[PDB]
């Protein structure tokens, strides 16, 4: 009885495989924020997003399948060869990848449905509504590139941004 | 003046992809330790492993590298394929990993002095240090496997050294 | 036995003129700062890297020299006869000389093991650290004269820079 | 109206470079005091009117050109290519400087009226306190040296002093 | 891999051996200062030399062989046949063997150099400071003797000396 | 009047030496708990009592001879040319060899009475009480190694041991 589904299976360890490369992407545009852009502060959140996709996000499918029989796989492969040319196209870029993980996360909450996965589904809600909850943030640093011309001006509202002390949203934080 | 070493800017690279994929590496033998061999403490020992080598062991040269001209590489495959059958078999074999960062740290620092290079002479010192520290901790746990037959005794051990309170020796710390 | 160094004598008497120097030109480019280009934070930056240069740079020489037998010399000239015609070229010009710090540090360091002197060795560690870290905060400076044209922006960061608690990085702090 | 007086400015250049000459031929002598004449805390003594000169002696002066208009001038020139036989002349040397001090200090004064610089005669009164308040200091020690003929005596008597809590006079402090 | 050096093991032997040695004769001098001397705070500043080399200076050699497969050795022959005729001659015998010291451990970090250790090197970098750490504190007892005449006169000073609070220099402390 | 006891001061020299190379002989022991035979614990332990003959053990006499005009020697030959087999014979020795201390200090007492040198069967009080206390503190342990074959579970109690808050005894302690 309670035989994990295979299909869940191959579902989350895509999904770990995703944060962990995503997550090294971004320590890598991290990087050039601070060092290629004169951004650190960009580069301290889009930091803090790295840590937090190799960090809880992945931490948490290996927990799940410690519980519940699901195997573990680490395959990764990963590699930055071209950056976007300033820090607009950047987080911009950075904005495609969190939109495709709410459309990762999505499939795998239908597919718990479909395999009548009851703990899977309660699981992924985690991700459903972190899903958005990342996107929210990085969509609040794009706009800043849209409301000023001025690095520094914008260097200064990220830098509130990443030392504001930690406020979750009763729904989606 | 002051014109970037290639040949360490090389061999930094390499070692930055190599504490990448260590630390990858690590999180799986910490989710095994735990999930097949009933020894969720040398998981927690062998996931606070992981997160040092993405963390400190990565970053420091990420942040070298912004101070000096380097430029950093994001090139990262690591697949975990098979894993040791047992307990002591795998803590033997993050000894194995360990004593090899040692090796690759010594090339670097030659090299260094081989280049004039004394910042990054200077740089590599932590990690000559580390090098030693983290194979010691390593080195550790590898012994109470030949200490002891019971798992639960070692268990208790290594529950104890991950849950004491940071204390750094006065040169290896 | 324990004969000190002639050659090493030399060099360390020359990088403690350096250091008096450059902290009495430093002095003058930030009443410049200031008085002329309307950049009191600015100003007060330059000012402590002056006080820097003209303090401990200078007293761990001369100290070092009480403990080993060396002759400390005092020969002191220097002239402010132009100064850079706007705060981005003033800032640079302190970015230029900072990095001949480094040039000059390095060839102390490599002299030291051609005399097989340890202890100088192990003294100009200090001041290998030193020249990237100084170089490092200039830099930071020079970044923000390219990321807005205004000078209260500018101004504004420079402020909590030089406000900001005093916070060592674990390597070269 | 209130056009900077071009001969203030003149002397009280004048009196900025004497101040950073003083105040580096003072860190050599307390260097020599401690290396050579066996008497740290005489060379704490004298380390700490070496700052003092090169401290608030002479930023007090650059802070003033900033808010009137007159111009800062940097030309420097000192080289100590002699030192006193002894601990007692070498105070007594440091004694025979601050006398020139305080001749230098009454002419800037006494020009300061003639010029109806009534700004510049405020000013200089800091300048006329401490001409003797620097004095009677140094006057202190040299007093030592005749009340006994024991060095570690003296070095005793001079520690207390060094190490006293700042207490200002009244009137001269 | 990481094969230990013969040749530094036996280096590190040998210095193993002159700390517990020295430290011995030391303790032998300490008693003789307070014994036959009458300057029980010389004999202070001795003892606690005493337990220095004895202590700090022998552990970390023997902690250094546990974490890399060098052998550590125990072989200690030391009489003291022989004192110095009085205070001064004695603290300029503890003078002498310190400089001692400082030539033997200079031998060792060239070795290491040599051999390519830098795990060693490293290792090393705390006994070249501490070489010259304890020479200058060693040094500033030597000079009361030749500052006075009187023995409770130096007495006092080496009191204070050796009931300071512990502060350690920047670089050598 | 009052003249000390020349066979008080030879029997009081050679428990001198015995201290000492004791202690010597115990560091080696230490070390090699640790790191030959995976015991940590038991070479915290066997260190401590090393400290307490290098320590106390040898300073009282020291001090005792200032006091009463006996003469102290400094003689001290020992090699450790081999070492027991295993833990459990490594701390038998130790036992041994304070059973055998016992014996030596019995022999003092003794002829302390025989010398009418009450001063001197006073001070050896405390070390014919030492004499048992180490002895039952070695006994301890040794216990240990009859009541268990597992070494990690020995190590567990030598921790407490060693990490209890100093308990005197009212007679023993
Ligand atoms: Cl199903
Ligand atoms: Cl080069
Ligand atoms: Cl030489
Ligand atoms: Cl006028
Ligand atoms: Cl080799
Ligand atoms: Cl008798
Ligand atoms: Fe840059
Ligand atoms: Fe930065
Ligand atoms: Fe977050
Ligand atoms: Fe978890
Ligand atoms: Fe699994
Ligand atoms: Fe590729
Ligand atoms: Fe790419
Ligand atoms: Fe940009
Ligand atoms: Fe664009
Ligand atoms: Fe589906
Ligand atoms: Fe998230
Ligand atoms: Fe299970
Ligand atoms: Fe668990
Ligand atoms: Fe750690
Ligand atoms: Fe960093
Ligand atoms: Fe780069
Ligand atoms: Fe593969
Ligand atoms: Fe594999
Ligand atoms: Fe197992
Ligand atoms: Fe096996
Ligand atoms: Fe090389
Ligand atoms: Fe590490
Ligand atoms: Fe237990
Ligand atoms: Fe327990
Ligand atoms: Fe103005
Ligand atoms: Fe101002
Ligand atoms: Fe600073
Ligand atoms: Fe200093
Ligand atoms: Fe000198
Ligand atoms: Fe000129
Ligand atoms: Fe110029
Ligand atoms: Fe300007
Ligand atoms: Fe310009
Ligand atoms: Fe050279
Ligand atoms: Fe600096
Ligand atoms: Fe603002
Ligand atoms: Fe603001
Ligand atoms: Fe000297
Ligand atoms: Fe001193
Ligand atoms: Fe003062
Ligand atoms: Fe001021
Ligand atoms: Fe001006
Ligand atoms: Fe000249
Ligand atoms: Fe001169
Ligand atoms: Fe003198
Ligand atoms: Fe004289
Ligand atoms: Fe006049
Ligand atoms: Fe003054
Ligand atoms: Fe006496
Ligand atoms: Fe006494
Ligand atoms: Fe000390
Ligand atoms: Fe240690
Ligand atoms: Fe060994
Ligand atoms: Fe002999
Ligand atoms: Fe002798
Ligand atoms: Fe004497
Ligand atoms: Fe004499
Ligand atoms: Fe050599
Ligand atoms: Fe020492
Ligand atoms: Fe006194
Ligand atoms: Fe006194
Ligand atoms: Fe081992
Ligand atoms: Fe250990
Ligand atoms: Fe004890
Ligand atoms: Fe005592
Ligand atoms: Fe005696
Ligand atoms: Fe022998
Ligand atoms: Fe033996
Ligand atoms: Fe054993
Ligand atoms: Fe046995
Ligand atoms: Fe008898
Ligand atoms: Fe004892
Ligand atoms: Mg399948
Ligand atoms: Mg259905
Ligand atoms: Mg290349
Ligand atoms: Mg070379
Ligand atoms: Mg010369
Ligand atoms: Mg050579
Ligand atoms: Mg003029
Ligand atoms: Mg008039
Ligand atoms: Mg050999
Ligand atoms: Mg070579
Ligand atoms: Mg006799
Ligand atoms: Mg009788």
């Amino acid at each position: 009885i309670m035989q994990k589904s295979n299909k869940i299976n191959d579902a989350l360890n895509q999904h770990y495989k995703l944060n962990v490369e995503l997550g090294l992407v971004y320590a890598h545009y991290a990087h050039v924020a601070d060092d290629e852009f004169d951004m650190p502060y960009l580069g301290k959140f889009i930091q803090h997003l790295s840590e937090d996709k190799l960090g809880v996000h992945k931490e948490y499918i290996s927990d799940y399948f410690k519980r519940n029989g699901m195997k573990l796989k680490t395959d990764v492969s990963v590699a930055v060869k071209s950056i976007p040319s300033d820090a607009k196209a950047l987080i911009q870029e950075v904005y495609a990848r969190e939109n495709e993980v709410r459309d990762h996360v999505k499939a795998i909450a239908k597919l718990a449905l479909a395999e009548d996965d009851y703990e899977s589904f309660y699981f992924i809600q985690w991700y459903v509504r972190d899903g958005l909850k990342d996107l929210t943030e990085v969509d609040d640093v794009v706009k800043l590139f849209n409301s000023s011309n001025d690095k520094l001006i914008i260097e200064e509202t990220i830098k509130e941004m990443v030392e504001k002390e930690e406020s979750e949203h009763e729904i989606w934080g």
